[PDB]
């Protein structure tokens, strides 16, 4: 029964990320669509289509954006982050909580551009990932050197209507970047892959890719629900002598869980080293 | 459009290029000259079979030309700048083909001669030459919104063709200009693989392009994800999943990534020589 | 040519066939004629849009067509022998696009119904549906002369055609039937590569399909070998040269031979289980 | 023919595998008597040098008497005895000389920087050869230094062409060169080994082996260099379908063959150039 | 000073073969062109025009090549072999020397075939390879039972005349063809590779070709007119220390020998199992 009636929400970016927000966001009930506004560079994108079809209040001026709202995401890629900041610096309020979705930047680099032109401003940096668009988001955030403890909470409750979402130190971030940021990526790698050996083995490709995706999401919803290691749950579903436990050989003999450390590690590595060249 | 073209180069590419345009009819060869530092090339003798205008003289292809495309190797991009500058007029539309060669080091050379040079900085590659090539292009500081259009027309006429940053040529070197390659690469094996399994090479060599021929125009055609048309293609249990699961376990798809990227990273890695 | 065409199967393969003859201007959609046993499928309503006559019964299809074209999987041809035999006519042409099935096992269950049925085998791809097709055919025991003739005729008109003795055609199931699959497979990757190097992904997704499309034209109008073009292409110490290199390393050709061998492997495996 | 009776004198500072090769080259040729031949080696006692005294070639211990025999002098040592080479016999060039280094990675401008310490004008050639020079079908290259008169490029392509392939190149091509025809007969030793060892674990003696895989290496090879067709197009042309050539090239492909020598000549390459960067 | 005044030479197979020796025998002057038939059952091959140029007498009619011929070349693919000999086998008379160049293909069976028209078949089997074309083949052959010993004279000093040729058991040939009767493609590849390393290091593609080719053609005369072995020459090549010793380095960690190696072995088991299922 949470709703946030007092509240503005402008998306700067109206890409894949804004539109999963907003998207998960009314239908969790918690923002009428009507009270969101976006502005892209680009109207003739399809997400711009369907949040204008959602009911979103869309414009091609990032301005508009924040003399609109309250909360303001910045929902765009990292290096187009400091144009942002040089354009809207000036046009920050009091009123305003800043929130950084772009992997890599730091709350550090936000708050120099924009106390430029107005002290204390509010910032919150945050990892979410798309799937807030069917409220199964995976989203961290740490809190800036002047957001209230209000605004900390507040985007909780907020991000906590899309998903999974704590708080946590700004230098955890990069990491989460390359595990949930980068993972649904990973998942559907994976499950493109997984389709492909169901196909292979003679299991038309629509009933090949149902099956593995609810093989996957039932699977993350038992270790969610959980207080096991992974390890355990993964014996108890191998029988001796079975086919699971030989399918696990295959995985073992091709190094299965060094790619996805690998991959984890990339991602982090390629994320902190674009902020470096950044600053 | 009472056009002159002008190469500086008559290699591979000019020759592509010349027989794509006048294939197209945007041009007539008698408008185009190409100079060469060496004249017996089988590229130039080709040229003037077509009806290209040849000189050895670089000179004499600037003041013939309106558009006059670089079609030199990268490294020879500031020797021909040097010997070329003090003859660039503002007429002249100045088209860099070379690979890594930015904007920027090529304003920086004619500008000592006349201060604002028209230059536009593309990467295509050699099928324009049956005019299916890939190309783009950045417009350099000076160059007019006409010159952009003017060039985009013609380019157009030859392939694909679009306007891009220039931070993304690097990239696009690695993806379309080394693509053809690439592409003959893969072409030879599959014909050696139609061959081990029974095909006279004349036969595998056609059915092996032609397949990818076939496939390249489907995807340009469809509004679909290329995994979507591997599916609809993968009858279950068939011969195809037999076929894509050995290409997977070679990491197919990591050798094409490593390609794109190695190239792209020469690229930079020669301007920065350069610079 | 007052001629009438059937498609036993309303899947993938007769789509890209009738909308491909259609586009020719070959075939008028109207004396096409097409029999599933699922009505509801994508491709089913494709084919009504474009004026494709539509039926659940087979039999029906039978008795419209003049030329049968079998393109259904390989599993579902005997038990479309047995349904349709008795409805074999001396006027019709039955030919068979399923990967693996030979003409002796399809005159022999069609023998059993009337003596002389002629038989024709093919192996297309789904690229026809953009008229760049490749597909090779062999003519059966009773077919006709006017038959292969009439064949090539049609499927010309959609890509490469040519004839073969029958025991190509596995193999070229491998090369041409699973290629486009492999170049599917290629662009994503391809595409991959330049997002990984900083393009957008719809430029590199188009940037790599005409890539590759040029090239695959290049090859088909050039008389030389792909290692030639190849070396044409490849600047001394510059990029290209560099990728190839990396592809080189992977083994790239290597798993291409793997391909065309385990599709073709494949194809006589499933035929070898059928018989 | 006119080289003969021009009665060059030629030495070689170095009485190892390139002097001795050379020298059997020139002489098998009958471009040069053996007793024209002068060579120096701080270590008499090589095999290379009893090789060489055997043929009547002129053996010193002394440097400087092989710079006074010759017009066209040789470096033929290693590369890191180059520049105390040219320090010690650097008084001693003459203009009259021609100095051709066949160091790998040996710059002209480093023969020049050192000898022009001494006469003005040294005329300078760098070459990169290799040892098939002995049975005369040697790979050699050429560039030509700041003072090489045109007739001294000239003179150099006509005496190395009497043992194999010549041709003048500019000198950033060397390097590549070393790596391609300097060190590709040793590639090709390894894969003469590595062949007669597949005859012989498929029943071949080992002579015959050895034989047929030789014969069948240089039979390719002038087949190419006779052909105005691409290699690729000559492997098509005996690659039967389905047949044992085919299947044998897929087992090479499968291990990264072609890319093995890619390797091999970059390596090659890469360390010719540090070797000089060390240097200077 | 070889000349063969009596001797007709007819080649079954208009191919790549039969041109290569066709050449290489009137360039060794020990056959005139017009003394040599050839036929095809495709007389728009490239190789059956070159003939024609050459002054080879050419028909499409395999009859006729017998009828003509004293020595009987067939230079055919080793499936075609049995077609030959059924078309052909009563046209052999006593004064035909029967020669197959054809991988795999048994004395024994062409002597089955050829014995159920006329006893005695004069048969020799043997394994070239094209640069015969160039005079630097590398052939092996073995004489059939009823061949008497003037026939493998005579067929050593006409193939010797195109390279190198000496007698072996006929349990040797399919070893032969995985080593010199492949190793030119082996070495096409090669040099095509080799191109490639040095165009990649800089040099044009043209030198790099030329280059590459001298090199391989250098060491294997060397090689051939050395009694050393040829370790010992790769000793004698590699100064300490040096650029050439880096690169067999790499050689060996990519494991070249064992590809060479493997491609020997692999090509000889694939004679022999296609004569298997032929037989
Ligand atoms: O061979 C295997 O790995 C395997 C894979 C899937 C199902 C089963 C099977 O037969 N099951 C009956 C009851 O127990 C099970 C749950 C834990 C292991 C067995 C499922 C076994
Ligand atoms: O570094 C490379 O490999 C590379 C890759 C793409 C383009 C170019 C480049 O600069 N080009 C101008 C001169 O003509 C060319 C046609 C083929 C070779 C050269 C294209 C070089
Ligand atoms: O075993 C395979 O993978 C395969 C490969 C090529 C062709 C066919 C085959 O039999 N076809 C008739 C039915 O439609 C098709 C279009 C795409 C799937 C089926 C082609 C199957
Ligand atoms: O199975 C193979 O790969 C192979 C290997 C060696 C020899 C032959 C063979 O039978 N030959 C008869 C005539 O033509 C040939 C030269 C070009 C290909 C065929 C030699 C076939
Ligand atoms: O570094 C290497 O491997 C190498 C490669 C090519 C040439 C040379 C070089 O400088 N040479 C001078 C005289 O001695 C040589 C013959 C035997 C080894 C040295 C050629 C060295």
């Amino acid at each position: 029964n949470l709703y946030f009636q007092s509240m503005s929400v402008g998306f700067i970016g109206a890409g894949q990320l804004a539109f999963a927000l907003a998207k998960g966001f009314t239908a969790a009930g918690v923002l009428a669509a009507h009270k969101i506004m976006a502005s892209s560079p680009d109207m003739d994108l399809a997400t711009v289509s369907a949040l204008r079809k959602m009911g979103v209040k869309l414009t091609p001026h990032n301005k508009e954006t924040v003399q609109h709202s309250d909360v303001l995401f910045l929902a765009v890629k990292p290096h187009i982050i400091p144009f942002i900041l040089d354009e809207i610096g000036a046009d920050i309020e009091d009123r305003h909580i800043v929130v950084s979705c772009a992997a890599g930047v730091t709350i550090s680099s936000i708050e120099k551009k924009l106390s430029a032109f107005r002290p204390a401003p509010r910032v919150i940096r945050c990892m979410t990932n798309t799937p807030v668009v069917v409220r199964e988001g995976a989203t961290v955030y740490a809190t800036g050197t002047h957001a209230q403890v209000e605004d900390g909470r507040l985007m909780e409750q907020l991000l906590s209507s899309v998903g999974f979402c704590t708080e946590v130190e700004e230098d955890l971030i990069d990491a989460v970047t390359g595990l949930s940021g980068s993972g649904p990526a990973y998942a559907f790698t994976a499950l493109d892959a997984l389709a492909d050996g169901g196909v292979k083995m003679g299991l038309p490709r629509r009933l090949a890719v149902r099956l593995g995706a609810q093989a996957l999401l039932g699977a993350a919803k038992m270790l969610l629900h959980s207080e096991q290691h992974p390890g355990q749950l993964k014996d108890n579903v191998s029988s001796p002598g079975g086919a699971t436990i030989h399918a696990l050989h295959v995985l073992e003999s091709g190094g299965f869980r060094s790619l996805l450390i690998n991959a984890v590690e990339a991602s982090c590595i390629r994320t902190r080293e674009l902020q470096s060249m950044a600053d």
